[PDB]
């Protein structure tokens, strides 16, 4: 009863540590730097400047969900069934999927395009009502049958940084931004899945959101781009991680290394 | 299902990519910058200042809509009735619509006037509240029986910019407009309409609305003042086109060359 | 059931355009100005200062209506009955409204001023609420069987100047202010009637309201004082019309020459 | 019918006129400047610095209610039951009513107090809302029925300074009082009455509450101290008396010359 | 019926004036000061800094209430039962209600503490809400049979200062103490207590709350410390008394002089 | 009857004070500064910079409230029933709660961390929303059966502070922060519990939140640093203890000396 009220005991939390599961990204290093893949039940945040690669690692992510083999967890603990089937939302802020990536990504990966886009749902967003509603209809599409599995949303605040120009209604930008985070963790512990966002940083170096956004991401990464087609992650949050730098390629096969 | 919720899986987007259908603007080199012409499932933008041809074009488009042979589309993808008496709608805001400029255009194109004033419906909005309801009543005016298959918003901005001054307003001005803006790309997407948006640039050349309307416009034109009746629209932004600058005039006959 | 919807077709436009009628000021030179007198589906405005004759040109107006030969329109396209008994509306919102003046011009008019004043309905406005609400009210007075023929709204926008006080609430002023005009044009519309608004201007040259009020006005006039008793109304603004100024008298018997 | 809606006839306007009762003021220059006395169906203001003798004259006119001889008007237009067991209500914002004044100006002027206590209804408002509710609920005391002939507001402004401090408000308490002047003028129209008001002046020499008070309040005085106990009411604003002064005094039997 | 809406005749005004009860407040020259004790039926202010003795007085009310001998009224006019098992509510502002001090003003009076206790209700107020809210509920605990004779808001301001700064947040802040304010007056007039209310004072010479709250106070003090265990009370606004200053000291009796 | 309304007599407030226990924070001297231990009934923060020992001793609390030889209280007054299978309530606003530090600081102290482990619910609040409703959902899980001894809010303040930034909203954090430590008061009267809540200073030493804050906590403490691992808690708020300090140090136990 208690845990229907949003509370956990200390053994609860200890039960689902038992049940999370890792989505690895196609590069050696940066699955290295995230302790095996991307995390359940938590908020993965990759912020940088545009063309580091936050869409790609999301199109990528999109990608390997499709393949039994890129998700890892305990077999003891995590039945078989609860990762069949796994399905993808992309919450699009700027229109920024490309299913024409998705296939180039899925080929040279050994995939099936085809099955990867037609297990990926797509909701462009216009504004941060739109973005933060697709988001709670998340349920709703488990709720029809959907193992909803990852959710990426790209971008988490270009729709609030579009709306709140002027720091005379941050706080009100501030506030629907915190419920924004807390439903985008509500869905990734009530649903067993990884949470994905892309952001921006600011002049000195901060991502877009302050500690309401910061507070509220599990793993929180800056992308930088190296020489050529070379991006560097590097993790400076983590619950339990040493901070460190990961780095890997972009090419036409999408993320390698 | 997914669809009810507003979600689309990449098959889906795929698919609805084949239902495109293109309006000339009476213009070979526009046509050829816009690929072939303008999109329906689209916001297009033609941004410039007061007498660069932006309601000229809008006034061409309606005329174009009845002539059958201006509408260019997959024959295998789209049937005659989806495009069959088709209808348009004029959101005025500033008391821009002629129906006299209609009339002359159709008698130089060989179409017939009294049609295209009889299949086009005009709105008059003097302020946001009634723009931004005459969009959503679009979807009342297709359950009557009407095919709206065009949708014209001149101007897009001026109600916005009359009512919010102050950068104190700013931000209950973007959020407005956001949402009318995804209101107007709801039009395109679930009726298969093209929509076109007139709107004004501001001091290094940006069109009024920022980023809020930038994000959600598919493409974007700057419209612009030649020697005469001369005019160059550049395409600046779209998902794919190449950003391209096309020269036609405004004489008797509406748009041409 | 388009037009329910608040849409008009342009065949509607056109048709719309045959029902005009025109009501004589007295003055050949203003009605001259004016392509006829002032036109009913439109609002026109009369801008300037205090005593530059705005005032007096609405009382002149109540007291034409009830001369049926000041009345002018196409006898085959608007009944003898749509202009039969027709009264008029006079919201006043600074108390401006003279019964006596409204006796005298009768009289050297050769009209009974009884009857002016017994088909002149006047309401005093405290506050923009009033003002807004009256005008809205003119539809009631309609369905119980008033041929609400002219509206006068002297002044447009004295209460909201007087309400919305610094640049801070300048917004919601402007907002408040585009709901009026709409609801103007609406009665000038739906019952084919001539609105005619006062207003005031400020520095370099412009009528209080801004483009909120100006885009919604069709005929515009700033009125000047000349010498002693003459007035020149200077029309700059209006569909068709050319720009043209107009001399004329204010007189015990009213408005003339 | 079209009165229900707050509309009158040029007709009604000039009728209702000839319903206009006056009530002196104890002081023959006063009531000659005011044409006559106090009129019903108006709004009359006193504006004046505190000691000025606008309190007195509240009062004074409690007590000139109660002798049937200081009521002025037309016997062939007012019946005597209109003005028959009149009462006054005094809304009291700073704690100024005082019985025992209207027990001496009552006895000096051979009036029993013990009535005039006993048809004047006291109302203590500490807030604007309380001022603003007492006024409305004067129609449910005349509902009930008494009939109320005149009513004090002292002081108009007084709660709506305290409460609006900063101009970053003054909008909304600008709008508030223009709603409580609206109620006032209604009143007197309405139940026939006489609605008086005290008000405090400003920095050159305005009464407090500017034009939205100004427009709304049919006579204006501002009322200054001369030598000893005289006092100098200066009429500035009337719909057709000339701008005037009376000098009247202030003694142990009230208002008086 | 008039009371019913809030009014009150004149005639009611005097007949509720012989109603009126006094608490001595065990100082001789503070009691010479007030006319007599503490007035029921009125709001009496003490304004002072920390230490002044404004809770001491407090407490000493609680205790005095409690000895029929230290309540003065006109037998005539009040019953002996009306005074019966009176009772005081305390609302507390900062935590400063003291049972112990409570005792021991009992003791040292010749009064049993527990009867104080038992007859004195608490509530701990922590935001202004719940301070407005208690004294509203005051209602109900005289409804329930409470004998409620006294009410002490200690503080009046802390709360509503502690919520509210910046001067653009000032206004709503008056608005909420008038009505505050409002509700204390009602409660001392319709219940016939008194009702006593602690301040503090800023720079030049006012009680904080400004005349929002100086408006509402009948009786208003400001309390200095003199030397050592001495204190001032000037009673600076009264309706009829003269103003004046009265000494007394804070002992282990508690006050006296 | 009064209880309901949220008033206690003075009786029932010194038999309240019969039933407070204490909860020893395993430092002699932190537990003698407290005049025993941690009390029941009030609201006890702890502020200082990151790593001055806060969230250190909400663990040790709830490891602590395990063992009922760390619980002091009236065997008279408190039954043995009362503080039964107490469970703890920890509120964890920055995600600071490590169920390894409750097994170690358990392990070291021979308390079976397990128990703690399963009687500790724990609420992970992303915003001030959560946060408040978690606060009052406590009454909830009290209702279900669980005997809630300790509740934990760490922080009190970063939540209010991320979503208010800017002296615009201040107004309206404090308001929120005021009904927040309403409801900490309120469980922790009614459910004789222990409320701890940890906190960050500003420049001039001041815990966030101001006197909206400070006047509702009855204990205060600032926590600083000594060298390594000791630390000094401040207490310099208290009802009747006098202001101490009391070093104790952070170790593998917990916290010691």
């Amino acid at each position: 009863s208690h845990m229907d009220l949003g509370f956990k005991s200390g053994i609860d939390l200890l039960k689902q540590r038992s049940t999370v599961w890792k989505l690895s990204t196609s590069s050696s290093e940066l699955d290295s730097v995230l302790g095996g893949g991307l995390e359940s039940q938590s908020v993965t945040e990759f912020a940088g400047v545009f063309g580091s690669g936050k869409t790609q690692i999301m199109h990528q992510s999109c990608v390997n969900l499709q393949n039994p083999e890129f998700l890892f967890y305990d077999e003891e603990a995590v039945s078989k069934g609860e990762v069949a089937q796994p399905k993808a939302v992309y919450i699009d802020t700027e229109g920024t999927f490309r299913p024409e990536r998705i296939m180039q990504m899925a080929e040279h990966a050994g995939i099936d395009g085809q099955t990867v886009l037609d297990n990926t749902f797509v909701a462009r967003a216009y504004n941060s009502d739109m973005q933060m509603l697709f988001a709670e209809k998340i349920e709703d599409l488990i709720q029809e049958g959907n193992n909803i599995k990852l959710v990426v949303i790209d971008s988490l605040t270009s729709t609030f940084r579009n709306e709140y120009t002027g720091r005379g209604k941050l706080a009100e930008r501030q506030q629907k931004l915190g419920r924004h985070m807390a439903t985008l963790n509500k869905l990734a512990d009530l649903f067993n899945c990884v949470v994905l966002v892309t952001n921006q940083v600011s002049a000195a170096e901060q991502a877009i959101g302050g500690h309401i956004v910061g507070h509220a991401a599990t793993f929180r990464f800056f992308v930088r781009k190296g020489k050529g087609d070379k991006r560097v992650a590097k993790l400076y949050d983590s619950p339990h991680l040493p901070d460190a730098e990961a780095i890997f390629r972009i090419t036409e096969k999408g993320i390698q290394d």
